[PDB]
């Protein structure tokens, strides 16, 4: 036969139909969710400093051609961050427009840097999307913070 | 020369995410209109015979390369059979395994022959063998009827 | 895997035929025609910002591999500047060298943002700087503007 | 950048198009005349004989990926048999329908076995349409006839 | 840059160089691990049936090109085949000569076919290496069973 | 994710220069030294038996891609017959046509081979160009034989 | 099957191979005729400004990877440099290392610039070679210069 | 048209499975032994010069796809430079991370130099793993000399 298929317009419209019945919110969640699968799915091994889960990281991330990585730890504070290029574009849904997919990357990078054996054991994954930052940098750039889950306050406990 | 990002990981964990939250029938119709919704985005032009129409159709199923289609007008209803090869495939959700995308067929095709608002543009796509079972048939091979 | 046709050879001698025979103006208005066809064939959604437009038009630009497209609003008249990059070249012919398929872009352009039947769907394209003059500006790149 | 640009979709509607304005004879006219013009843009070495002329010609083909002939030197008449598969598809277009793109064929072709020196120096190429033939051979794949051109009686000398 | 780095070269030396080292034996528990490794790494879904498990896994053999596989679930034994087709060749080690990288195989479909929730869990793969059983099928074909593991009394030595 | 340069046309002509200025003889000799140079440049490692020969022969055959060989060790008398399947075309060139290269394999074979400890370190390559098993093979696949 | 074969390991040992046996003299002949002959195979149309011709040149370089050129008119002498980028490298034979296929080019861009019909009928191709020309630009960069030819009374001998 | 396997995600595996059971040291020259090996199976021509036996070199580099080579003969003592760009990197193993390979082009360019004859036929490479001349280069970039 030939050269494998294209799911681009499929996504596209997947994307709108999504959209137009499912909140921003919504939609996120199960995009997370979708994440945390594709971490499932694939994984790199326990690595031993974030040097080298950076490194294992892009070659998962080569497998499926979405994009590359970098890990800086921020050890003033202990946090991580995730700044990830190219996240493949699937027309203009999402905020910003092109970006839709983005909270699959927080899905799977939560996934992952969690699966790592004890160190960002319980970490939470938080997208930044201030203003400043986002038109510093191009649309598919996208900005990811990794840091340690502060627990519900009982005030909040009520859901 | 050059080559980019894929999409089937992704949809793998995706359909299997949407079905163990919505279920077949919800999963279908969200399918059905994503399939007619592509139907808008790309489409052919004005046809005049059915066998234009396959080519025309084929086309378009070659600029994203999900598979080949055949249509083939049936004498008794000027209904029509569709037979479809090579549906892309995305891990094992779906119902036969494998075939989570079938529904997206049932709104492409829907909209695509209604495009041609003459003779057929008062249809209906039907998407299993309408003997209700599909006969020594591939996997990623869909069968589809037009009538009404 | 598998790879298929070339026609860029053919329409170097397509051009060049088609030029000694037609003239320039019966050329590009067909060429223009063409750009309208392919915009029927295929086309962007209902978009809301002319941002969100931008990329559905290089979403489009990219299935078929011609270009990519900067759209941006002109606060002077609600007036619209494209700016496509990489029009396909297929030889000497046209005006500037080389650009012989710059009319399909004022076609197909036309019907694009026209699709979007609001505010821009009484308007028109007109493809060299309006400035008359394009200052700087690659070969392979067609600037056009959009209004009334 | 990336891979280079896809002109079907634009043939397509072109074919369309040209067929809308133009009588079904003109527009082959036009077809042969881009034919015998591609043929002069590449060409064949002089070769000795039919066989080799054959993967000469193959060789031309896969230059620009049109298909592959072959060629049967019927003695018995001195006509040139030339059958060429997979003649790129452009949309409906043509008759039959795929076939739009036939005439070039009779062009390229009789620009090519011309240019042989002084051998099939002034043959013509006629397409054979005749029903039976055309669906015993698949959509694509193109009949052609090369014999010696007969000059006209002096009844058709009245144009 | 262009399409980047061609690994075959590397292994058709690499295989003959730690065959020479070592015993075919040695070489194929490394291999078998490095295989239950990459396992480890990429992985189905829990699947319901040996059929989706198929689709599944010859869904993650495409992501590397390491040919394709067919299950077929043997009723009497509750036992398991594993028919995998295009093993990569490495040049001309493992026996028969080609096959060097079929231990892995038995490490990948081993860990794969346990992390399957369901029945498997002490369940062993091994290989299939049988005169007219080789002779039969191409030779980049590796023939595989899946069966429940048994344990081992007078056997227990050293 | 990227490619490259083409060198058939230019072998195209200059098989036709090359045949033209000097004989059909001595430029079979010439593509035999050549043959035999390739062979120096890429080789096997030594080899045990005839089967693990022909696997590493063709591991180093995928990686120019100059097609697959079959090695049959002859029992009669001690011959070892080689059948090269998919030998470049180059052009009309050669005898028969389109097997210009073909002695490049008589120069290339007869040094791997030879590079074989002890067993086959003194023996010669002609190939079996005879009619009555050529009218039934392939045009591109070349019939060879190691003797003496 | 697969994308079919590569030739430069046969251009590598083939140049060799006739650089030992021939001149450099004579090679650069040999290559310079199937450079012409080249150019028979495959040709421009008949260009109207030197511009037009560049892009169709370029178009025939496309077709077979050759790389790029750029033509420019030098209105004093009515001659024409032709700057040739990216000449494929085939081992290290030639002047310098790397351009052994140079004198290709000279046939070939004297067969294109001729035929066509215009000024140009008796105009020669010969390669700049010269020190800090040829250390400006990369190595697999070749310049050429196309000048109308001259004849030769007390030149001709033998 | 077409294409095959892929041994990264083996060889990310392997390097970890290695690294794991015997140290970095036997690690090392195993890798050497094999780079050395690979040295035999492919081979430059008897190189005049140091600029002809780069090209020479990179020409086998790209076959194989594994990156560009540069060589500078040292005036002062009589060294050789190797300065490798774009080492295939293999997960994160090896000092530094992604390196694993490296000393695979220690036996490799061992082997490949000491055949040229007469000029080098007796030289050593120990790869110059220095932090100061390592935080300037790239990751992928290994430094080696060519001594005694
Ligand atoms: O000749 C037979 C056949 O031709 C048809 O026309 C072309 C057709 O245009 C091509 O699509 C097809 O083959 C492959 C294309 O070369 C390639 O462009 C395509 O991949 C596209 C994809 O289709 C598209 O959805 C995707 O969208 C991008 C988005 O726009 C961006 O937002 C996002 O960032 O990136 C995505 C993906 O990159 O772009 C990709 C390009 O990467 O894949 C095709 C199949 O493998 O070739 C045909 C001919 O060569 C014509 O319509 C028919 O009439 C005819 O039968
Ligand atoms: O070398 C350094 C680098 O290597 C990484 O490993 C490989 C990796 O294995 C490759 O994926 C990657 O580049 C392309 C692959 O060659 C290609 O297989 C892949 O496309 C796959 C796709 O990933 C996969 O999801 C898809 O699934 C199929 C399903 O299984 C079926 O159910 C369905 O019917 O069809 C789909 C699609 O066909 O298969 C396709 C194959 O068509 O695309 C990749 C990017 O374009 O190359 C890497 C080598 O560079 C390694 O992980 C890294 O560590 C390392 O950095
Ligand atoms: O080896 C046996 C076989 O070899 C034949 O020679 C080559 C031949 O050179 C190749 O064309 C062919 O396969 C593909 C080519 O690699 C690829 O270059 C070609 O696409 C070309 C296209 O042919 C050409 O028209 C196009 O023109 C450009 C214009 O010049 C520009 O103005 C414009 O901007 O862009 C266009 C398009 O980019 O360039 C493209 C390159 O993108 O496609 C070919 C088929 O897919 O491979 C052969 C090797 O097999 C030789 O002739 C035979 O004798 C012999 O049998
Ligand atoms: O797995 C089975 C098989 O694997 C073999 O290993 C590889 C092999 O290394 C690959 O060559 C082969 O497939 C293609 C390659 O990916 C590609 O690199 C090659 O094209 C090469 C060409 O071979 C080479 O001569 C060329 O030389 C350059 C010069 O060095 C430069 O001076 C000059 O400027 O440019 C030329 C050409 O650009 O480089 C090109 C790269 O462009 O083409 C191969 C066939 O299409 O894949 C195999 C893996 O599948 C292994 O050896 C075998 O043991 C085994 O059977």
């Amino acid at each position: 036969f030939e050269k494998k298929p294209d799911f681009t317009l499929f996504l596209q419209t997947l994307s709108w139909e999504i959209d137009d019945q499912v909140g921003i919110e919504v939609r996120n969640e199960l995009l997370r969710e979708v994440g945390r699968g594709m971490g499932t799915r694939i994984m790199p091994p326990p690595c031993q400093t974030v040097d080298k889960l950076q490194i294992e990281l892009n070659a998962l991330l080569a497998l499926i051609g979405w994009g590359t990585v970098t890990l800086e730890l921020l050890s003033e504070d202990q946090s991580l961050r995730i700044v990830h290029e190219n996240l493949p574009q699937v027309g203009s849904a999402g905020e910003p427009s092109g970006t839709w997919l983005a909270p699959v990357l927080e899905g799977l990078y939560g996934r992952w840097v969690t699966s790592q054996a004890g160190a960002f054991g319980d970490y939470v994954v938080t997208r930044d999307v201030d203003a400043e930052d986002l038109n510093a940098v191009p649309r598919q750039t996208i900005i990811m913070y990794m840091r340690v889950r502060s627990s519900a306050t009982h005030h909040h406990h009520h859901h």
